[PDB]
């Protein structure tokens, strides 16, 4: 059964790309990197990004998760990506877990709208 919305699960996950993350996770990292073709999938063999999410979300792919355990594991892989490849001590994993909690809130926040 449909439980959320093409049009929503479009707006939730395009919400989730904000200034504060300067595009870290805008856009497919090897688009953006031709460089990295064998260094990133060596390292991150599954990857994802939010425009890429939106294209899944637009698709109904989230749709059907009363959790959005689907969407919520494409937030987990871009981030534990960013945390493996750049190291989990660095700069780029404080941004990764800043953007980890913020997204889980607001996608959260979305799940508690639809039952209120
Ligand atoms: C303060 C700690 C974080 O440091 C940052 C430092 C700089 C930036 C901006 C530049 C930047 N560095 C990125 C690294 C990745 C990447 C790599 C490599 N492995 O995992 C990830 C994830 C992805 C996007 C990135 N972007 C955005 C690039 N758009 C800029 C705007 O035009 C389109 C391209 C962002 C954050």
């Amino acid at each position: 059964q449909l439980l959320y919305p093409r049009e929503e699960m479009v707006s939730l996950v395009r919400s989730l790309d904000r200034p504060q993350e300067n595009g870290l996770f805008s856009q497919d990292v090897l688009l953006q990197y031709p460089e990295l073709a064998e260094s990133y999938t060596k390292v991150c063999p599954n990857r994802c990004d939010l425009a890429t999410a939106a294209d899944r979300a637009a698709k109904g792919a989230y749709g059907y998760d009363v959790q959005l355990t689907t969407l919520k594991e494409d937030i987990r892989l871009m981030v534990n990506n960013c945390i493996l490849f750049n190291g989990a001590e660095g700069a780029y994993a404080d941004a990764a877990r800043t953007f980890e909690k913020f997204a889980m809130g607001k996608i959260d926040a979305y799940i508690s709208q639809k039952v209120g």
